[PDB]
């Protein structure tokens, strides 16, 4: 039983990898393939071949029964043709023009396929598009249950936690950036959470991209804190690893944009999620 494979390509945010991995792990999972997590060409690592896995997670052979590669074995295993979507079939020189266009038309080539009763005769299934909503909720709950941060990451949420969330009930918020009008909004946000009844007393946790945001919003409420502060690029990396775990553990969550993959893993596990959509609203979880 020749070995068949599913290989999980994607460079760009967390959120939307972790969420696209979720759904490559699930076609893998139902057809019975290795998953092949390739993370190369990371917009946090400056080396274009080197895998980036490895630089966040520790060594994983295995999710949930199926066997996993992902590491610089990318670099040195063929993986076997026939390859789905067919765009991946061609020649490497007739690949070298790969516009957005061609991406979208594989997001979409991949949905079918995943929708489709029958497995692809395809012997590789190359996902090298974005595949969020793409798999079951359990699907993305076991992806992140499954895999395990490097220790220097863990360490750092786990102080973090110590120094401010073990005791308390935090609103965690994140701020992705008329100004005036954003800022409003989101002050009214946390005031609508900050409303809310909790088991114990009450902090603010800050994501965001603005400092002038982090500024502001710590200068109108009480209790606001944040994460403090080639190397950039992995430092950035795990700063935005550190946000997406520690929001996980708030009792509210605030998402400003709740289209943002960043909060997709506190809207999963946090029991009260805050979300404009303008009007704020809220969804109890569960």
């Amino acid at each position: 039983t020749k070995e068949r494979f599913v290989i999980s390509r994607r460079r760009t945010g967390f959120g939307d990898c972790l969420w696209s991995l979720a759904s490559a792990w699930s076609y893998a999972q139902r057809t019975g393939r290795t998953l092949v997590i390739d993370w190369r060409g990371s917009c946090y690592v400056e080396q274009p071949f080197s895998n980036a896995f490895p630089a966040f997670f520790e060594p994983v052979e295995d999710i949930a029964g199926v066997p996993v590669i992902c590491d610089d074995r990318v670099n040195q295993l063929s993986f076997p043709g026939p390859f789905f979507p067919r765009w991946w079939n061609r020649p490497s020189i007739d690949c070298i023009n790969r516009p957005d266009e061609q991406i979208f038309r594989e997001r979409d080539e991949l949905t079918e396929l995943f929708q489709a009763r029958e497995d692809s005769e395809a012997n590789t299934i190359v996902c090298d598009a974005c595949l969020m909503w793409r798999c079951s909720e359990e699907a993305e709950r076991l992806i992140f249950r499954n895999i395990k941060l490097r220790s220097e990451i863990r360490a750092r949420i786990d102080a973090l936690y110590e120094e401010h969330f073990s005791g308390h009930s935090i609103i965690g918020v994140h701020v992705r950036h008329d100004s005036e009008l954003a800022l409003h909004q989101v002050c009214m946000a946390i005031r609508k959470a900050k409303a809310l009844s909790y088991p114990k007393p009450v902090k603010v946790f800050l994501c965001t991209d603005s400092a002038q945001v982090l500024d502001q919003v710590s200068g109108l409420f009480p209790d606001v804190f944040a994460v403090p502060k080639a190397e950039m690029g992995i430092e950035g990396g795990a700063s935005a690893l550190i946000d997406m775990y520690l929001l996980a553990r708030c009792a509210t969550v605030i998402r400003f944009p709740p289209t943002s993959a960043f909060t997709r893993y506190a809207r999963l596990l946090v029991p009260r999620i805050i979300e404009f959509d303008g009007h704020l609203t809220m969804i109890d979880n569960p």
